[PDB]
């Protein structure tokens, strides 16, 4: 019920990613690696890059094995490309094991590495179905479970500070915990509620109802999951399908109407600032996402505060004002429950029982009047119909 | 053909430079001078060097004037040092005028002069902003325009042979034309299309779209001009910013995938050879660069063939094979539309109207199936956003 060695093993923030220390090769080469539930490749910088101060040097590892195969991962105006191989991998603040795992050695990239993120690679924690070049490239977690006795589960506690962390602060601050092979009860309060993993590719889930300050968004529930809904620690925002996004922004604007904000704010592009300590949290609504339960015709809900969906950012003038960006944005690839949502909760990726658990996080940001919540059950019918085909 | 006295006044090739004959001093001293749109100094060898068979002898010129100032010019590879002065300068196959111009007399150099290039100096045709030591040293063309009635424009037709030229052939062959003060209609076909000169320092332009065999490279257009894009007759290759180069090479490899080439070829280091006459031009893609037009929201494109981007080179075994080097390479200083690109086109440097014109060259190398092209217009929005800002 406690995994002391793994508690507080994460660093980072929602805007740039949460990462864990890993070692690759013999002798071990230490790297900081993005914890990414939204992808399935273990890919590390393996050549000089202006944003990297270290990278994987294959020629210095006696245990390096060349798979003699390339891998190309393009995004919309950007990419990563590399060379496949295998090597011995360990997680210093993880299970006391060493695994032989696939590694994509990144040789070229465009708009991939982030200046000041402090990470040099990515740990794709999702399933083989979405691994590149194809599903035959076993993901890291699959190798870890196959080669050791580590239980087939991991849990994430991502801790948003609630205020901007400068360069030195973010390197010194504890950003959360990745518990590998278990659940640590000190990381959450209340009960854990589980939603089924719909299909094993991304960590896909089904949203059955959406509320803004208890008011039903009242859309056909298939809209909420068009074309899928996923839990992604590697996405900053809560991202919503176009139609859902438009309806949600209209409702959030209506609820917060006592103050008017420029359109650039609602586009997640420009910041909004208030005098130190005067952020008007109470004018912004809570957002409730109802998820399919494990029991027939039953759902539960997770409730998010503006302390989660308003992302703290430093002002251009580095003033004493408290500034934020709107961390809800449009998607054309379905709902994405990103880092800003995960920061409210302790999230259990129970691969063994094909389900994801949510509980209120012991590190979520709130105020004296409202708290994030995980509650249930609720009677909900035809929930399978909310899934898109 | 309105400028017969200037037509065919160039010699040289893309690998070593195109040069024009000039005279300096009184009595005139003849020198061959690199035509360089990528720099702004008129600099000539003025002391013995192993690769020079002649140089400027200031002590023999009655019109020489010493400016009593030194100049130090380092490049990526190579550098030179000189002594500044002025003298009377003429272009025998040029306008029939004589002008007093600044001259940097090169007294010391390292990896600057090229063995067998046949040129003894450089004619920097770009703007004062990039002149050395600073912008107060008036460039040659500025002096020419100020002192005479020559219109503020020049045009270049660089003629690539399409095959290697030995030492004897390169000296006897016509390498192209530099028309000073005008546009000669015999040097091009079709229409001239103009792109704005973004800023007067280098001949800076803005590329708004890139295609490989009609397939959009699909990069943010700012990437194509990061940190600038220039037209440089003094650069051999088409040079592209790192990310653009990586994307272009991947696409060129994919288009030419029926034949595999070693990594050294794509690095522009090693040659590739085919049996005489069998170069598989058709497997290589055409490359289109769209440039900002003179009209709002309008662009045009220039299309080049592998006959431009594959530079003919003599085989190591001087065999009968047709050999080439890949003449596209990476840059950390922005896009450079070098000589191999300019060989496809007649290029008008319209300084008076702050614009550069392109038209299909009457001397471009092609095959029976494809030709280089200059076409337009194309509707293109937010082109100003393609320009880079520090
Ligand atoms: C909160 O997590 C992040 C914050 C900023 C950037 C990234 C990030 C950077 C580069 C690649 C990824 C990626 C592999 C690809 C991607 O687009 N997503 C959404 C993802 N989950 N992982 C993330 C993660
Ligand atoms: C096609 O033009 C050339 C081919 C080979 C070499 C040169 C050349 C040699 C020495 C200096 C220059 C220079 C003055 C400096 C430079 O690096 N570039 C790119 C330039 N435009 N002119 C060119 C020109």
């Amino acid at each position: 019920g406690s995994f002391v060695e793994m508690v507080d093993n994460l660093r980072g923030k929602s805007g740039q990613g949460y990462y864990v220390e890993m070692t690759v090769g013999s002798p071990p080469q230490t790297l900081n690696i993005l914890v990414d539930t939204g992808s399935s490749n273990f890919a590390v910088g393996a050549a000089p890059h202006p944003f990297l101060h270290r990278y994987y040097q294959r020629q210095l590892s006696s245990t390096y094995r060349d798979l003699r195969k390339g891998v190309y991962v393009p995004y919309t105006q950007g990419k990563w490309e590399g060379e496949l191989g295998t090597d011995l991998v360990s997680i210093p603040h993880g299970p006391n094991v060493t695994v032989r795992a696939n590694i994509a050695a990144i040789t070229e990239s465009d708009k991939f590495f982030i200046n000041g993120s402090n990470w040099e690679g990515i740990l794709g924690l999702a399933y083989a179905e979405i691994a590149r070049p194809d599903d035959s490239l076993e993901p890291f977690f699959d190798s870890l479970v196959k080669q050791t006795h580590v239980p087939n589960l991991f849990s994430l506690q991502l801790c948003g500070a609630g205020f901007p962390l400068n360069q030195s602060e973010v390197l010194a601050s504890v950003g959360g915990s990745m518990i590998i092979g278990g659940i640590d009860h000190s990381l959450y309060t209340g009960s854990l509620w589980y939603t089924p993993i719909r299909r094993e590719w991304y960590y896909e889930v089904i949203i059955v109802r959406v509320e803004i300050n208890g008011q039903d968004l009242k859309m056909d529930c298939k809209e909420y999951n068009y074309d899928k809904s996923i839990v992604d620690s590697g996405t900053t925002n809560l991202r919503l399908p176009k139609k859902v996004f438009e309806a949600a922004v209209k409702s959030i604007k209506a609820a917060s109407s006592t103050e008017k904000f420029p359109d650039g704010f609602w586009l997640g592009e420009q910041l909004v600032c208030w005098q130190a300590g005067t952020t008007p949290w109470n004018i912004f609504p809570v957002i409730s996402l109802y998820l399919m339960g494990e029991v027939t015709n039953q759902s539960f809900r997770i409730t998010i505060l503006p302390q989660q969906y308003l992302r703290p950012v430093e002002d251009v003038a580095t003033s004493q004002d408290d500034c934020y960006k709107f961390a809800i944005s449009q998607s054309s690839t379905g709902t994405v429950m990103g880092a800003v949502i995960m920061e409210g909760f302790y999230v259990v990726f129970d691969r063994a029982r094909k389900r994801i658990g949510f509980a209120v996080s012991a590190c979520h940001v709130h105020d004296e009047f409202r708290t994030a919540a995980v509650e249930g059950p609720f009677v909900t019918l035809d929930m399978e119909d909310c899934g898109y085909n």
